[PDB]
């Protein structure tokens, strides 16, 4: 009954038992959102996404392997068409390119745009000061964003001064006098029951895509290493480690999920936001403990969803030799109680189970 476009994200294509990063993840709990509600969804994806029992309409712009210039122009033409057809309660995106973002302003969709978050502002990364760019002009087009946490929105208010060599076409100006986030947060995850903790193994695990950059994946995979038989780690094909680091490849979120119910422990090397993987709120929603590097009084996300988190903290000067040793260190020596799992677990039951998390998506689509 309500008529939604929906814009994926595009490093990967669709598949419900796959979340291969923290947009996936928004990406897949919004769609499912709109799915539970019976939305008439028209979906601008690509040939090899795949939806299960789910009622979406496909408008397929190619194979994707990697996003093409062609193929982000078929989808911005969609746009524009199936906006002359349709009229739309709302357009759903996952930061969207420049032509996506101007698509649906001349499609008359502003005013109905919903946009949603997860990576945090590069400015040395040129793919990213574009995300971030359109994210002001989101804002300028009357278009809404929203962040998962706000430790997310208090970034957003530094990343406003934030520049480098290539920031010099963002409009600075605007984006200092306007926060671009809304005061709801999106639900990072939605608890259809009541999580049954159940107690801990020796198995630690790491479940974050491979980059030293970002997500320091290095790191954990040393932590892993160390570890032996007691650690593990995923990784998917289009982010995997070099060959010192083995790791499961390509494990459907099913199966790491599972993994994780009697984990001891969930490695998490994401120091600046620990929104670029959502496996931190899965990790604490099972009662698993999170291990988590950060940069020294920075707010970061996994300390929103457990207070008593252990923190590794260093600095931006500390050395990757330092880093790797401080990390192993907290993640060989770590204790835990099951009434600790419990206990965490439950903070994250009262904030993200279903009737609340409904709500909060409810909020958003009006």
């Amino acid at each position: 009954h309500m008529k939604v476009m929906f814009i994926p994200s595009r490093a990967v294509p669709f598949n419900p038992d796959r979340v291969q990063g923290g947009l996936e993840a928004v990406h897949l709990n919004v769609l499912k959102y709109l799915v539970s509600i019976g939305a008439d969804i028209d979906y601008i994806g690509f040939d090899n996404d795949t939806f299960g029992d789910w009622k979406v309409t496909h408008h397929p712009v190619g194979h994707l392997t990697k996003f093409s210039l062609g193929m982000s122009y078929t989808m911005a033409r969609k746009i524009v068409e199936l906006a002359g057809i349709h009229e739309y309660d709302f357009v759903v995106t996952m930061e969207p390119t420049k032509l996506t973002v101007q698509a649906i302003k001349d499609a008359g969709l502003s005013k109905v745009h919903k946009n949603f978050m997860a990576t945090p502002f590069e400015p040395v990364s040129r793919g990213i000061v574009q995300i971030w760019d359109q994210t002001i002009q989101i804002h300028k087009n009357g278009g809404k964003s929203y962040a998962p946490t706000k430790a997310f929105r208090e970034f957003e208010r530094k990343y406003c001064h934030m520049t480098s060599a290539l920031t010099d076409k963002i409009d600075y100006d605007y984006w200092r006098a306007n926060p671009l986030f809304e005061a709801e947060d999106y639900p990072v995850i939605c608890l259809n029951e009541k999580p049954e903790v159940l107690p801990a193994t020796d198995l630690i695990i790491s479940a974050q895509r491979y980059d030293t950059k970002m997500r320091r994946t290095d790191v954990a995979l040393e932590a892993i290493k160390a570890l032996g038989e007691n650690g593990v780690g995923y990784c998917p094909s289009k982010w995997a480690p070099p060959a010192k680091y083995p790791v499961i490849i390509d494990a459907p979120h099913s199966e790491i999920m599972e993994r994780l119910k009697t984990a001891k422990a969930l490695i998490n090397t994401c120091p600046d936001t620990g929104t670029v993987e959502n496996s931190s709120i899965e990790a604490i929603s099972k009662g698993v403990p999170v291990i988590q590097l950060v940069f020294k009084d920075y707010p970061h996300a996994t300390f929103e969803y457990d207070p008593d988190t252990v923190r590794v903290e260093i600095d931006f000067s500390t050395p990757k030799k330092e880093v790797v040793a401080l990390y192993t260190k907290a993640v060989l020596e770590f204790t835990d109680t099951y009434e600790a799992r419990v206990k965490r677990a439950e903070a994250v039951w009262k904030k993200y189970n279903r009737d609340a998390v409904v709500a909060m998506w409810d909020k958003i689509f009006t």
